[PDB]
């Protein structure tokens, strides 16, 4: 999975272990290896929701599988619980988008991950 | 919906209004409530088009529906109208990506916005 | 084409012309004319990869086809030769996603690109 997070909250106010219990959260969630998870973090960025510059996160999600919709209702529980404890975020300041890739669709370790799969 | 906007403008050149404004415009032109348009703006970034540093935006539109072809072209024309009256952008430098989104991957308010509708 | 490209690397280290030989390298590759290409640069962005700070790329590329599951076979093993040789990543440590888009879905120039070819 990759993971980004923006969010116009400061920079400080996004813990340093952050990105390492997204990727343990994730991992668990989605059933997907903690190595194969990446999380970009920006903070400190230009975000409004409904025009208010109020704290917000939006959220891109993306993954070869592990995103039904019976599982998205999961992440998004979770990722949004795990948003409110740390960023402080109200829970309609959570926004996510999941994208569900095809192997042919993601390079890693120099070819697509469906060159290097049964 | 849910915008990004990145320009190699500096942030000085993106007006205080920008995203309020933008909110505004797509609102009426994807008929879409103003409180479900979140838009992020990163300015100041290194963006080439083309290989030139010449000022551009590169734009992403996410939407569950209201991206139909015809949908687009109005889309693109009021961005990019838009963009050249407040960033002083020439037409042709105004890229957009548009992105139709199933209910089942989005997640706001903590579930996903297929389980909070009929 | 667009493209972008972020790492945890800071900026001195994503030499001036990395834009434009990713430009021609993409160009060629995915036989696309130059004057087509946006090319993003995010650097000294926070980015975890298996909870590691390691230096990491995460790359997202979209075009109007020239995507086949052979095309992105070489996409990727051009694209990752090239941060090998000029962010000095590891292999593993290249992460690309490839979005295929409809012509209905970019907007360019002031409309679609639908809009504008036969």
């Amino acid at each position: 999975p990759m993971v980004r997070v923006a969010t116009n909250l400061p920079d400080k106010d996004v813990p340093a272990n952050f990105e390492e219990r997204l990727t343990d959260l994730l991992a668990e969630s989605m059933n997907k290896p903690r190595n194969r998870i990446a999380i970009e973090v920006l903070a400190g960025q230009r975000i409004t929701h409904g025009a208010s510059r109020n704290p917000v996160a939006v959220i891109k999600v993306e993954s070869i599988g592990a995103l039904s919709a019976d599982d998205n209702i999961r992440h998004t529980q979770k990722i949004t619980q795990f948003c409110q404890d740390t960023l402080k975020l109200p829970k309609d300041k959570v926004i996510i988008t999941y994208f569900d890739l095809q192997p042919i669709h993601v390079g890693f370790n120099g070819t697509t991950v469906a060159a290097a799969t049964m």
